[PDB]
């Protein structure tokens, strides 16, 4: 039972950066929706016993997918921001000791990256995330201007990706505390950070992209080909 | 003569992150090398009168390209690091008032992005660069560990791309000074920054990628399709 993992997939975003009245997670690549691609990647690993998917209360396309009746899938309503949807998913996680949180919008997840992340439960007490090294020179803009303030050192700088793997109750409590104290939480690692922890960085493939913009769809298809 | 622009293309990298004994800039996409794609993008704009390409002293494939005999192209030897190759190119720029520096490895440059960058000479005294907003949550790693120190705010954070457009002598002098004082210079904007300036950020397409890794080739082809 120690190895059992519960997954949480925040998929309640309206994605108004997609322009289309059709959510990005519901767009299709091959014979499946982006959401299904993401969920099947998690279900592909033996340890992932359950997947909790958080959707919008006004979401009516989920019930029309094969996942709707899957014995390992549980559906709950998400919240205003990603962190809220993730929290609602965590509350239905169960007794699982460890939780995997993965964006519905990242359908290109490979099994090797996933297995390497999952190994953290046997070598870590706080958990970690998949991540990709920064390549371009990075620039910090001036507060209210489109001019360069200074360069941000790309060395030691990483792109946070998902899944993000953490002990269930610890993540639950850190996220609740951060949100209650009105902190800025853009991922799960951010919640552990707010509570004083420092999650591990597990290098994953950079082709594990997030589909948010219209063009992202085409690119995601390319990678899945 | 005020509008005349000289371009500098650093292409002296051995690219040992490509694995192949064949430099990334010399790989082919369609009926052309990556280098030719990059150079033609600059030559496509009327203002770009000359292009100085910096290559490795041991580079023997350049002379076998059609660009070798192009009336607008000048070839010089590059240096140990990118900043050195760029400096050598600048010394052969001529009397051009403004210089455009573009990585040989970024063949997906679009004309609209280029024209918007070039407009800076009529609205700026210091210049600017093409850049793309950061999307993922960013993480700063701990000095000697693969653990997260803290999150780096993605708001106001940009991916520096190229071309980078600056007054010729100013760039020349700032780069010389920075290099002499042993500063870290990963792009041209960094040199103006070292001398106290703050270049403008011009949003460009994120598909204007840099080909450094083996897989980058395939992706670049996709974008050029
Ligand atoms: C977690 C990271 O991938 C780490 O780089 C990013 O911080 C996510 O950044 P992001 O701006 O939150 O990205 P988005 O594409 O808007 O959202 C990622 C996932 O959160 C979900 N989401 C977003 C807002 C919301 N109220 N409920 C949600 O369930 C989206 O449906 C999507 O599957
Ligand atoms: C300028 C930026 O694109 C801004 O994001 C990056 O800072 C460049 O970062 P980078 O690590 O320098 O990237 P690379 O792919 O190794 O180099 C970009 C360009 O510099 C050239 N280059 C590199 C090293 C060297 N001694 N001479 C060169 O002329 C390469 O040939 C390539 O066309
Ligand atoms: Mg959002
Ligand atoms: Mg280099």
């Amino acid at each position: 039972t120690h190895l059992d993992v519960c997954a949480v997939v925040p998929a309640a975003g309206f994605g108004r950066r997609m322009q289309t009245e059709c959510p990005k997670q519901y767009l299709s690549i091959g014979n499946q929706t982006i959401l299904e691609h993401s969920v099947h990647a998690l279900l592909a690993h033996p340890r992932v016993k359950r997947v909790v998917i958080a959707i919008s209360p006004g979401d009516s396309r989920f019930a029309q997918l094969p996942l709707a009746n899957h014995p390992q899938i549980t559906v709950v309503d998400g919240g205003d921001e990603r962190a809220d949807s993730v929290l609602a998913g965590l509350k239905a996680a169960g007794d699982a000791q460890w939780v995997l949180v993965h964006d519905a919008a990242r359908p290109c997840l490979h099994q090797d990256d996933l297995a390497r992340l999952l190994a953290l439960s046997e070598t870590s007490r706080t958990g970690g995330i998949l991540a990709a090294p920064v390549r371009d020179t990075m620039k910090r803009a001036e507060p209210g201007k489109n001019a360069i303030a200074h360069t941000v050192d790309r060395n030691g700088l990483w792109h946070a990706l998902t899944p993000q793997f953490f002990p269930r109750e610890l993540l639950h409590d850190c996220l609740t505390r951060a949100l209650n104290e009105g902190a800025t939480i853009t991922d799960e690692a951010s919640a552990l950070e707010y509570c004083g922890f420092h999650p591990q960085l597990v290098e994953g493939r950079a082709d594990n992209i997030k589909v948010t913009r219209p063009e992202d769809l085409a690119l995601a298809e390319f990678y899945l080909t």
